[PDB]
């Protein structure tokens, strides 16, 4: 350990730093003082901002692409040498177990370089069009240009890598953007951005400000943004959607993740109930992945149930800094009884607490409950907290239907060795991503990425960023 | 034309009322009276398009195909029929109407080929030790119940750009054809309703845009696909609550003649009259602006006002008429209130230039300021204006001067100035050696800035009507 | 059939002598006389076919597609006479002479649908400073004139498979069928007449292997493609030249029924014993191994043993034939040797076993040894082996103790054992719930180690069929 | 340089002898002693490579690209020592040696890449109702031990082109670098015994032609890639068995230079000289033959002459040279004879021409008849002929004429003219703008006609070096 957390940091705007102010704390979620101060931008400066990408679209649309492979690699290597220092930072900011935050700096590292492999290889095609005599003597050829100036907003949850898979693909894809972190979580941006202050890019390629969301209104509205990605909470996201304008609009929002657990697990029920436990509890739920339902075979739940209790009672809950903290705080004392109140509502309507169940602040154990009825907020919204539901079922088409018996679909989980249960689920789950022989709280950086119903509209991951992020722009050549 | 079609419920022909007339556009009478959608009548529709979801997820790829098939081998039977309803019902010179039944033809057998080729990916994710033993496999699954609104002036081939993909897709869907062109679209729909696709699958409603709310905010729907003007395409985006908009819209395209183009001015004369005023210049590529270098500006020109002066006005029957009526008198009022504004501040009328109601000759003007209404508005009728620039980045730089960025066209043998062009010109699509009024079906189509919001194009519609679903495979 | 067949040399039939008689593989009577070719036609036709490259190659795709649709309308006018030949002279069951012309028509579906999107890709060559402003496209050429070989027991669709793909490609060829079955391509090259292919397009030239040197030595051929057995395969390879040579030969595909499989064994049954007397087992993908788990052994040894029974063998007229006669005498006192041999060896007949000329029953043996020619060559005939395994590792390594890899086939529901298969099994294909037996004509398909060199089916041979050309173009 | 060399067998330095010597191409002494491999240590390599087969399979892509990245970090610390090895060995100017160096980190950077996306796909194959419920998944399996060999002239990157694809795909290979050329190699191989790679990975064996009968004919080996002359090429074509063969061989590469070029004439000139002239002209895309559009012939002529005759020759460890040392005396009185014979024929000597042992200047020719050696056959030395025409589609044809075709450069500004090169030069790239001496790592790159058999360029390596295996999944 070596503190480089600094007492004050600024924002940057067209790619150089500002000290503007101080007027946005930063309290370590832990322990609640402020850690740092930050300089918070006001509507000028995010005017400022957006005038500046736009005079940088033509200087990033002709930065040739070994040049933006270069900028990506910069960071890379940057990031690997600040590696504890981005941790930390992650770790006191967001109150993620050190453990997790380590974790993350190595995502945000991997997202940068499944960037940095993808900004050399945009190709286009070279098109058949001689599909009648009308056509013949035409053919068409196809590239990916920038469209434009990009709005980016991220949430406090996995701040780097979020950030990441929005930062990183821009620079790929050659398009100036303005990012906006979560206000409670903005330092690992502004690390970032002091990374890509150093690099050749034209002025106004990127500018990172931190904005308060009711002083944010340009970052959905202005009309010289061509795109808004947006990463955070279903109400907002829909919300900004109907806000945004003529703008292309890409939404990565929550849900309350179910894994099936099959018949056939019997011999791996320890593999499940670790992953099971993962998936529930890392950074104490607060994922937009995490899983919360946990629908089990009928045959194997007692079994399945006695050793998920033990393993939830053996998670250690406490300071973040510490190695052995599985579950950290919550990012609030407010988002505590938010998730309490529906557990209080869920018990009162029925539903049994078995593993876990105290609340002391922020502080809120890994919680698992049985009985909760399909009604309930505890099932129904997205719990965002340490907390699962345990149920059974029968029938596999049964555990599929409950599955899809909410509005979100962003990922789900099938332990199975079943062939036909794979396929099955792989039809029938209206979500964006299955996975099959894992929870569904796994994510690789390059893979597909995304939510459908109220969970999300459109998927990142480098390449499908890299699409939202680009026009395409067809040459039509005639000959006669 | 029948004296009265029904509309189109869940598959069904329904002759649920004869209130929507439809006017021969040359002669002004009536030519046929069809079925009105109301609300209830929409709501169904839509119901019913929720409930053949699973029954269209689950037709496979080769009774997708032959679905599509039926449908183009009955389109080359009825060809005649279509072309002259074309004609009729839009006022399309029969030759640019016979046109556009073969183009519908075309847009449908892309379909058939692509609805047994919507493949997946087998994607290595072993990028990181954490990562080590997951495989990712990707499927494009049907988005859902689709809203489709299409415009008056290619009938029949916008509502297949939308109605082919989606079969393909495997989409149930609910098309609005234009109110003032609804026959192309109920004989696409009657031939789909002799096809063994399940109920609910699709409805085709004429509707007035005043009660068309529904297709814009039921929240049933998944996706809005819309073609039209962009002041209404980008109205509906704001209106459209959670669903994917795709908005396929218009502009003031233009043309470049490269100074290296003075041995081949015939071809280009002929190109820029056919993009100018086929269909009477009610194209959202028609040419509407012609940049022409110093060098060759006067020949050009003379060629051009000789050219334009050649077609032949008249009746959109008569197999000789290049110019038919414009879709009305009110239309054609509206661009020769611009024309007039812009002679007033000094514009020129060089070739054309009389309007007689909805019969508006083929005319080019000169000395067009860039601040009119006739240069930047989209004139939607038959007039161009012709402006001369000296350097080739000037007329990209005066293309660009627009809300609008469909397609361009640059005429030029230099390979500079067609790389020059392709990285500068802000469109969806630039036409090298011919208009930007070219278009082939599979192509990717459509417009940048206030032109559009996605593509078309089969491939392209394919990937808007589906949604990805990845299933990962862990291996220990 | 007719009482005799041309050849065609350069597009054009030539009823050049009757010297090459066809049998009816039933009865033995000679059914039809064809035009046999010497290596002085052979020669012409591969002139011809150089003079044919570059208006084949200037063939614009969607004529090239017209030529293939043409073929594709005509086979369905000619379908149950394309049948019938195939029955008479493959000594075909009907049923499954019918079920070939379906494929026959199929293949040529899939390569009209290919013949208009051989794309290419605009490549980003920018990857380092010294490659600043150079950008890569490419595009498929056709390579030239072709020579095909194609086998006796799907004469219509393994010719397809070569034909149908070089039409889609531009490529002139010249096609030498199996003598034995040589009607087929006669009648698809009767079909090809009728097209306005430039002359030299194509030749289909009957002739025996001992006067066929040129198809594989002439160096104005740019590719052999041959489909037929190993022993010839790779005996061409090594006197082909310069040319690039695909080969597709045969194996002795194995099946193997998991632990998991009691419930559907009348499933399993039932396509195993399809796989391996299909045909009369005259398949290269045909199933002569079946390994079985031993807890599921007994069960499905006495449903195979039944089903096997229950196959009725006779005239391949009759539709209600299954188990036609092999293709010749010889070719039965070949299998009936290695069966006669396995049995001395310890071997037990546990169905069929009775041969009588041509005619061999299905047949089905256990206790053979891993060393016995039945075991290990290509039996080509209604015989199939059934043993025993305990480890699914086992099985594997005993579907890979052979010097062949074509495809296997794995009934399984396990996605450990599916996975593992996938990556364990040495073949071109293995298939998941059915027996290696199955084929459809758009995928990819051939063969590794001693069963084949590169792949077939539309997209594949298209790319064998094609060079790519690179053009750099450097902005600076 | 080391005083001495160790060979590389099955990941592990062998001193075995030092009976290999390699000699400094311009002083002629023997500058290193190299292990030279025999028949018993080339088999011992084969037989490590192929119990290597199913670790190196095992290796997750991420492990793979460990490998490669490995490679790049320590190619970047020894980059000096890499270019004076190649300096000495190949007597290539150390500028270029330089570039060679940077040529070499940059293929294995794209292999890097490379190595974590070689995906499948998932393909719809419900084309029929037969085929209802069949998908299918592909991936790209190792094709098991590669027998590589490389020439003398682009010693590292030339090798690079094999040995790191084959490390992307998981292949073990045997490489056998050039016997007057092998220290690069051996420095490589160096690196790689750093990775922690299966035993059996890779061996880097010096062995002389006379000595490696083995690299072609053992059948252990499944693919054999050959890069050096076409004499040598296609004869081991012809004795390779069974295995893959994939062939990048020679050619005596054309530039055109189209009448629009007068402004450029200082770039083109300049092109022209590095492309002929680079590293004596011992490239396999070297300029070899000039074609000039008569209208500036003169001017072209008398800059080509001056900047030809500006050229230094001599030790290439000096950075001013530009034209080191021909690779043997032997070589240089080959290519004299090809220059005098021309000459006595007619020819005219108008820049250069004075051979010195192995230093040949740089040698610019003019009325070079078309059936001289000099012009026909592979000059690989520093001599160029230049020559007139007036019509493009003439110096298409005179480009055409010849048994090559592996680049060709045209110098136009006219798309016109471009897109006919593009559909009529039968080489494998044609580059616009810039001579056919121009590659860069990752693009397709190989040669037509003489020139060759298939590509190298890192995706199109990995493709020759895996087979597809097709999983068909059937669902009921
Ligand atoms: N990008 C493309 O592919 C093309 C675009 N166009 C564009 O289309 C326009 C010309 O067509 P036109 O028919 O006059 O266009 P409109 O925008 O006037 O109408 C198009 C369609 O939208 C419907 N519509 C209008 N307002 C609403 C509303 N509030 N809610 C729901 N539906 C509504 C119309 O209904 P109704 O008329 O029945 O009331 C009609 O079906 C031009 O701008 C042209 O550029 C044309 C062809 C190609
Ligand atoms: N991979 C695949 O797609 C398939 C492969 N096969 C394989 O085909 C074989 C059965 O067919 P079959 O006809 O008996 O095979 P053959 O190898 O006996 O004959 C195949 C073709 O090659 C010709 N031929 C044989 N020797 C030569 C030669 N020296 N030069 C030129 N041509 C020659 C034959 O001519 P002719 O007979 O007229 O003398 C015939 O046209 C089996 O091994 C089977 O596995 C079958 C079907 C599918
Ligand atoms: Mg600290």
């Amino acid at each position: 350990h070596h503190h480089m957390l600094k007492d004050t940091y600024p924002y940057y705007l067209a790619n150089e730093a500002v000290y503007a102010n101080t007027d946005l704390e930063v309290t370590d979620k832990f322990s609640g003082k402020v850690a740092t101060r930050v300089a918070l931008a006001d509507a000028q400066a995010i005017d400022a901002a957006i005038g500046a990408a736009v005079d940088a679209v033509k200087p990033m649309r002709e930065l040739p692409a070994y040049r933006r492979q270069a900028v990506l690699d910069h960071c890379v290597a940057r990031f690997r040498e600040r590696f504890d220092e981005l941790a930390e930072a992650l770790c006191i900011e967001a109150g993620k177990p050190i453990n997790d935050s380590r974790g993350e700096v190595t995502r945000l590292i991997d997202t940068f370089r499944v960037a940095s492999e993808e900004a050399v290889r945009i190709d286009g095609e070279v098109l058949n069009l001689e599909i009648s005599a009308r056509a013949q003597g035409y053919t068409g050829y196809t590239r990916r240009v920038p469209i434009g100036p990009c709005s980016f907003i991220s949430p406090f949850n996995f701040p780097l890598n979020l950030a990441a898979h929005k930062v990183a693909p821009a620079l790929a894809a050659g398009c100036p953007f303005v990012l906006k972190p979560a206000s409670r979580t903005p330092v690992g941006a502004l690390i970032i951005a002091e990374v890509l202050a150093e690099t050749n890019l034209p002025k106004g390629a990127f500018s990172v400000l931190p904005a308060h969301r009711d002083g944010a209104d340009l970052f959905t509205t202005d009309e010289r943004f061509r795109l808004l990605s947006f990463t955070g909470s279903p109400a907002v996201g829909w919300a900004l959607k109907e806000k945004a304008g003529k703008k292309k609009v890409v939404l990565e929002l929550g849900g309350n993740a179910a894994a099936i657990v099959d018949a056939d697990q019997f011999e791996q029920l320890d593999y499940v109930v670790d992953r099971l436990a993962f998936g529930a509890y890392y950074q104490s739920g607060q994922s937009c992945i995490g899983v919360q339902r946990i629908l089990v075979h009928a045959s194997l739940y007692d079994t399945l149930r006695d050793k998920l209790v033990a393993k939830t009672r053996s998670l250690k809950m406490g300071d973040p800094k510490d190695p052995s903290t599985f579950v950290g705080p919550m990012i609030s004392e407010s988002e505590s009884r938010r998730l309490s109140g529906w557990m209080d509502a869920a018990v009162a309507a029925g539903a049994k607490i078995i593993a876990g169940g105290k609340v002391d602040g922020a502080m809120f154990e890994a919680t698992l409950l049985e009985d909760v009825g399909r009604e309930q907020d505890l099932y129904r919204k997205e719990a965002f907290g340490p907390v699962a539901i345990l149920e059974k079922f029968d029938r596999f088409d049964d555990a599929l239907a409950r599955v899809n018996d909410s509005d979100f679909g962003l990922q789900a989980g099938v332990f199975t060795d079943s062939l036909t249960h794979a396929q099955r689920a792989w039809d029938e789950l209206e979500v964006g991503g299955v996975v099959i022989n894992d929870v569904p709280s796994f994510r690789v950086d390059n893979m597909p990425y995304g939510g459908v119903k109220d969970s999300g509209l459109g998927r990142e991951g480098i390449r499908y960023a890299i699409e939202d992020m680009t026009e395409p722009r067809l040459m039509v050549v005639r000959r006669r």
